[PDB]
């Protein structure tokens, strides 16, 4: 059901031929999501899943891609009868969106590993009857576009996906599952999650994609991994080129995660003449500030990871403190476990390892060490302050004694003469959380009072009886 003009670039014989196809589609009124996702899934399958026979690039013949496209469009058009769902006002109804979501859901294998790699694309849907969670949401949007439903668009948070549709694109509907063991809410709005101020729904500051941002999503979705130790260089090059295409056309402007993904790719293999990874992480943060009220966690996490890998301890601490400054205005809710896991690993594994190495290097005579810099101690304190403020008013707690052991260790890496230089005002720091306010006294003693720290961080009421 492809148009003549969509077929003229075939066969695709290289990475650059795939980029030309994307450029041509992006120059259209509506880029064809189904065509583009089938092409990426086909090339990913033959570059990462099965490389038998590979000599340069997996040639994508029109006959092959057109037959896959026909399989998809026949499946959707046959199973969704539009006459049963009249379109009032050129916009779609909740019943129609639910029907398309059910069609995709009911097509999937009964049982499979939902966390596998390479199950994101429409190629996986057609050839393997398998999709991952956000892959189902994308497939609903592709199916709606195939049906002529121009109002149905992908909605993305940092850990979940759903659709928007209807009058002014103001309706929301769940179309896929989230996480593992959670009961699905397909067909419902996301209002209760927005109202409860969970990270999962970003207080309503989630992405409402247009079609070009949906192209950017499938490009972010490319998975170059061949196995635990090995990435496809061909898929890395393709993903990086397509991200630059999108960047140049303006379609990453409102997509912080895509800018961090591009910066990560540039760190691995920089493109001559292009912005540095740092510039790109900063544009990701600027995008979040401009379009999403600075309510996103990952723009700062991407920046912190880059500084961590480069052992810029000062700047890694600052960027994690900034992540905590975002999280402090959320309530920690059921289904936010992924961001809890990330903050736990930063506090209880990554920061301790960085400071352990810093301590060894200070023993060896380093100058300008983070451990002698009171501004770095302040960043450490601000990171814990935001985590404590996050916990306030949340329906489930965050901190426990496991966190306290690492806090004491991390504090102890800074000498008392460095800790004393931070000014805690009601380097200068203001605490927002009642936990860190009560800890202020303790933060300056030559020997940290471990037991009193533990009591203040966990709000534990009592010590051992005997
Ligand atoms: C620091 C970080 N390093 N990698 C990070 N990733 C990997 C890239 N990710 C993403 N990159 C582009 N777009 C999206 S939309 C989305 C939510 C989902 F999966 F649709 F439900 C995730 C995500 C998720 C966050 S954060």
């Amino acid at each position: 059901g492809l148009k003549a003009a969509q077929k003229t670039l075939f066969p695709l014989r290289s990475i650059d031929d795939v980029v030309r196809l994307f450029a041509a589609e992006l120059g259209r009124e509506e880029p064809d999501l189904v065509l583009l996702s089938l092409v990426l899934g086909f090339v990913e399958h033959f570059l990462a899943v099965n490389r038998v026979g590979l000599t340069y690039f997996p040639v994508a013949d029109l006959s092959i891609i057109a037959a896959l496209y026909a399989r998809f469009t026949a499946q959707i058009r046959g199973a969704v009868d539009l006459s049963l769902y009249p379109r009032e006002g050129g916009v779609s109804s909740r019943e129609l969106v639910k029907k398309v979501s059910d069609v995709i859901w009911n097509s999937l294998s009964r049982s499979y590993f939902k966390d596998r790699a390479h199950i994101q694309s429409l190629f996986s849907f057609i050839t393997g009857t398998k999709l991952d969670s956000s892959g189902v949401a994308f497939a609903v949007v592709g199916a709606c576009q195939a049906l002529g439903l121009r109002d149905v668009h992908l909605a993305l948070s940092e850990d979940h996906a759903w659709v928007v549709f209807g009058p002014n694109g103001e309706q929301t509907a769940e179309v896929t599952w989230h996480g593992k063991g959670n009961e699905d809410r397909r067909g419902q709005t996301v209002n209760a999650g927005v109202a409860e101020r969970s990270w999962l729904y970003l207080k309503g500051s989630y992405m409402r994609c247009d079609r070009k941002m949906e192209v950017a999503f499938m490009v972010c979705a490319i998975n170059p991994s061949i196995d635990l130790h090995t990435d496809s260089l061909e898929l890395l090059q393709l993903q990086q080129k397509l991200l630059w295409l999108l960047y140049d056309l303006g379609h990453l402007e409102r997509y912080p995660m895509a800018l961090g993904n591009l910066a990560d790719l540039e760190e691995l293999e920089p493109t001559p003449g292009r912005p540095d990874p740092l510039t790109l992480y900063h544009k990701g943060i600027a995008s979040a500030k401009t379009y999403y009220r600075d309510e996103h966690i990952y723009p700062y996490m991407y920046l912190a990871g880059y500084h961590c890998r480069n052992r810029n301890v000062r700047e890694a601490l600052q960027a994690w403190a900034d992540t905590a400054t975002v999280i402090q205005d959320y309530n920690y809710c059921r289904e936010d476990e992924e961001i809890y896991k990330e903050f736990f690993e930063v506090a209880n594994d990554v920061i301790p390892n960085l400071l352990k190495e810093a301590a060894s290097l200070l023993e060896a005579g380093s100058q300008g060490s983070a451990l002698q810099d009171p501004e770095c101690f302040a960043h450490l304190l601000r990171f814990y302050d935001g985590i404590c403020k996050w916990e306030e008013g949340s329906p489930t707690p965050v901190l426990h004694v496991g966190w306290a052991t690492f806090l004491v260790q991390s504090l102890g890496r800074f000498e008392g003469q460095v800790r004393q230089k931070v000014r805690i005002v009601s380097p200068v720091l203001t605490f927002q959380s009642e936990k860190m306010k009560g800890m202020k006294e303790l933060l300056v003693a030559t020997k940290i009072n471990s037991s009193a720290i533990k009591l203040q961080l966990t709000a534990q009421s009592q010590v051992q009886m005997k």
